[PDB]
């Protein structure tokens, strides 16, 4: 419905210009699911966070291997603020399995790159987290994916020794809007086996979030 709105791949264009896009399995791939990222041997691992001249979380840019690969529970190795909340986050209960609208949405991943010291791999974040719908950051549907599908696929190719160049920009369709509209995520593994593209809409079947606020009105 809303993903593939004519409202929404508007936005999608006006965000990656010319570059093609296709819907499918509940996201778009991009480009043909091909990146521009190069995975050269010569990068050390890395996590860089950036905001944009509206002070909201933009592009993350990484070098993943097992050096910063984080395979300990939040709760032993971070302390949160408890009462931060990102951008236009706007809580509700909902019609569906996951029970809540909203998640604190990384942009990198913990498990990925939680053990790069002096970075804060909290959700707290305030460069690295946005409000992001439960569907989009939680889903591992692969026929109904979300960010966490994507990421998944990331540690695996990792925890088989492989060295992962990766991209997490928020996509946003204005200067004004609080939230992201999607997320678009790219990856590329030195060997290029593992190889994607994708834009992750920031949406949710049970209902309709107004970008500018973040404002969610249920179905
Ligand atoms: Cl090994
Ligand atoms: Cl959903
Ligand atoms: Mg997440």
């Amino acid at each position: 419905s809303v993903d593939t709105s004519q409202e929404f791949q508007n936005n999608l264009k006006n965000a990656i210009g010319n570059l093609p896009f296709q819907y499918v399995n509940g996201i778009y791939e991009l480009n043909n699911n091909q990146t521009n990222l190069n995975a050269d041997v010569n990068v050390k691992a890395y996590v860089q966070n950036t905001i944009d001249n509206q002070q909201r979380p933009s592009t993350a840019n990484a070098m993943l291997d097992r050096t910063i690969r984080q395979y300990q529970n939040r709760r032993d190795t971070t302390l949160p603020d408890a009462n931060w909340k990102p951008l236009g986050w706007h809580q509700v209960a909902t019609n569906d399995h996951y029970g809540h609208a909203v998640d604190k949405g990384a942009l990198i991943a913990y498990a990925l790159a939680g053990n790069f010291k002096g970075w804060d791999a909290s959700v707290s974040n305030p460069q690295n987290v946005v409000t992001q719908t439960a569907h989009s950051n939680q889903s591992n549907q692969k026929i109904n994916r979300g960010q966490n599908y994507y990421e998944s696929l990331v540690r695996k190719a990792v925890d088989q020794n492989k060295r992962v160049r990766y991209r997490v920009t928020p996509l946003y369709r204005n200067d004004t809007d609080l939230v992201p509209f999607a997320m678009h995520l790219e990856a590329k593994s030195q060997d290029g086996t593992l190889e994607f593209n994708v834009a992750i809409p920031n949406t949710q079947a049970s209902y309709t979030m107004d970008y500018a606020t973040g404002e969610i009105t249920l179905n």
